[PDB]
C-alpha cells in the first residue's frame, strides 16, 4: 500500500498515493472529476478520475462496475485504458471511492477541428477505425463516438474514450445526436457494431468539409438530413425495422434517391467519397466494418495488417445479472484489488 495524500480540488477531498503530484482540475465538468497530474513513478502526464457516489444505488453500483471492467479490458494504441486504479480504503468495509488514471492527452478532436487536409483525415480515421477494431472483436459496442470523445496528443496520436457506456440532452439542435445512426436515434432495432462506423462516417465528413454532417435541430429534421443523403429505406430494410410504430412513421415519408457523394463532398479524394459511400449505408448490416475499412484503399499510406491487433474475448454476461448495492460493490473492489499496472 503506498502512503496517500489528502488534497481538496473540484469542491471535493481527493486522496492519491504520493506519486500523482501537481494535481489540477481539467474541463471543469465536461468529463466528470477528472484531475491532470504528474505521475512520478512513470513519468508520464496523467488523467486521474474520482468517481461521483459510485454505489449509491444498484444502478450506480452497476456502472462503476462496468466502466471499471471495460477500462480493465482495453490494452490498445488507440483506445483509452487504465495505467492504475486505487482506492485510499483499507478494506470492503470502508471500500467508497475508486479513482481511475490513464494517460493525458492534448486536447479533443472538436477543439482542433476547421477542414483538415486529406493526410491528416487519412491518419485520424485510420487511428478510430484501428482502435474500433479491436473495441469491436471484444464484442464492445462504443455507442456514443463524438469528436469530444476522440482525444488526440501533439503528435495528431488518438484515443476513444467513453466506449461501452437522458432524454433532454439528445434534444433539440445538439452534437450528442448528430453522430448517431438513424436506427439507434430513433430504437428501429436491435443494433450491431456497425452504428459506430455510421458514427464514423458522421466525423470523416466533418474533418474533410469542416462541416457538421447531419446538424438536425430535432430527431425528426435530423431523419430527414439523413434520408435525403442516403436515400428513404427499400421494402428490404423496412422489415428490419421490428418497431411497427417507427416502420409506419417511415413509409408515410416521400421516397427520395441516395445522393451522389462526388457532388456533396466537392473536391475530396475518390477515396475518401467511396469509403463514406461505404460507411454511411442506411441498412445497418451492409455498412462495412472496421476491419473491412482498415483495407480500403484510402488507408493504403498506414494500413499493416500485422499491426492491427484484436481483444482478447471480453465477458460481460454480468451485464444480465441483477444483483444487490453490496454485491456489485465487492465485485468493484476485487477488480481493483486484482489490478496488475501495464509494463
Ligand atoms: F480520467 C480518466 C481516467 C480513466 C478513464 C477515463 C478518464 O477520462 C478522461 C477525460 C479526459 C481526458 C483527457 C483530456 C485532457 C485534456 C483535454 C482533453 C482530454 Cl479528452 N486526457 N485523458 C483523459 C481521460
Amino acid at each position: 500500500r503506498p502512503t496517500f495524500y489528502r488534497q481538496e480540488l473540484n469542491k471535493t477531498i481527493w486522496e492519491v498515493p504520493e506519486r500523482y503530484q501537481n494535481l489540477s482540475p481539467v474541463g471543469s465538468g465536461a468529463y466528470g472529476s477528472v484531475c491532470a497530474a504528474f505521475d512520478t513513478k512513470t513519468g508520464l502526464r496523467v488523467a486521474v478520475k474520482k468517481l461521483s457516489k459510485p454505489f449509491q444505488s444498484i444502478i450506480h453500483a452497476k456502472r462503476t462496475y462496468r466502466e471499471l471492467r471495460l477500462l480493465k479490458h482495453m490494452k490498445h494504441e488507440n483506445v483509452i485504458g487504465l495505467l492504475d486504479v486505487f482506492t485510499p480504503a483499507r478494506s470492503l468495509e470502508e471500500f467508497n471511492d475508486v479513482y481511475l488514471v490513464t494517460h493525458l492527452m492534448g486536447a479533443d478532436l472538436n477543439n482542433i477541428v476547421q477542414k483538415l487536409t486529406d493526410d491528416h483525415v487519412q491518419f485520424l480515421i485510420y487511428q478510430i477505425l484501428r482502435g474500433l477494431k479491436y473495441i469491436h472483436s471484444a464484442d464492445i459496442i462504443h455507442r456514443d463516438l463524438k469528436p469530444s470523445n476522440l482525444a488526440v496528443n501533439e503528435d495528431c496520436e488518438l484515443k476513444i474514450l467513453d466506449f461501452g457506456l437522458t432524454d433532454d440532452e439528445m434534444t433539440g439542435y445538439v452534437a450528442t445526436r448528430w453522430y448517431r445512426a438513424p436506427e439507434i436515434m430513433l430504437n428501429w432495432m436491435h443494433y450491431n457494431q456497425t452504428v459506430d462506423i455510421w458514427s464514423v462516417g458522421c466525423i470523416m465528413a466533418e474533418l474533410l468539409t469542416g462541416r457538421t454532417l447531419f446538424p438536425g435541430t430535432d430527431h425528426i429534421d435530423q431523419l430527414k438530413l439523413i434520408l435525403r443523403l442516403v436515400g428513404t429505406p427499400g421494402a428490404e430494410l423496412l422489415k428490419k425495422i421490428s418497431s411497427e410504430s417507427a416502420r409506419n412513421y417511415i413509409q408515410s415519408l416521400t421516397q427520395m434517391p441516395k445522393m451522389n457523394f462526388a457532388n456533396v463532398f466537392i473536391g475530396a479524394n475518390p477515396l475518401a467519397v467511396d469509403l463514406l459511400e461505404k460507411m454511411l449505408v442506411l441498412d445497418s448490416d451492409k455498412r462495412i466494418t472496421a476491419a473491412q475499412a482498415l483495407a480500403h484503399a484510402y488507408f493504403a499510406q498506414y494500413h499493416d495488417p500485422d499491426d492491427e491487433p484484436v481483444a482478447d474475448p471480453y465477458d460481460q454476461s454480468f451485464e444480465s445479472r441483477d444483483l444487490l448495492i453490496d454485491e456489485w460493490k465487492s465485485l468493484t473492489y476485487d477488480e481493483v484489488i486484482s489490478f496488475v499496472p501495464p509494463p
